[PDB]
């Protein structure tokens, strides 16, 4: 992947408070937004949410996103241009109380 995919790229993850990258059929990804979106109230206008199998380009994407983070799954959760992980992480930081305080600012 080029550099300059790779600064889209992170130009895309930056753009909203909250950053999905995620895939049709994924019960993990459905779960990720379920998390943020219905059981978290985050505003939907304060976020991004790219569904790469529906994107011509979604396999660069996903190649430039493994390239940053080293990340290889989906879904790829980035909240306030910093990488949170997948949906396993996302769950750690609910149960943890951190993703609360994570999630603080969104509401501002």
């Amino acid at each position: 992947v080029s550099q300059e995919t790779v600064a889209h790229v992170k130009d895309l993850i930056g753009q909203k408070e909250v950053f999905v990258a995620a895939k049709t059929y994924c019960p993990y990804c459905k779960a990720t937004l379920s998390t943020l979106f219905q059981e978290l109230n985050v505003p939907k206008s304060k976020a991004l949410v790219l569904e790469l199998d529906e994107m011509s380009n979604g396999s660069e994407i996903q190649d430039a996103l493994e390239e940053i983070s080293g990340q290889k799954t989906v879904p790829n959760v980035y909240i306030n241009g910093k990488h949170i992980g997948g949906n396993s992480d996302l769950e750690t930081l609910k149960k943890n109380g951190k993703l609360a305080e994570i999630l603080k600012p969104v509401f501002q």
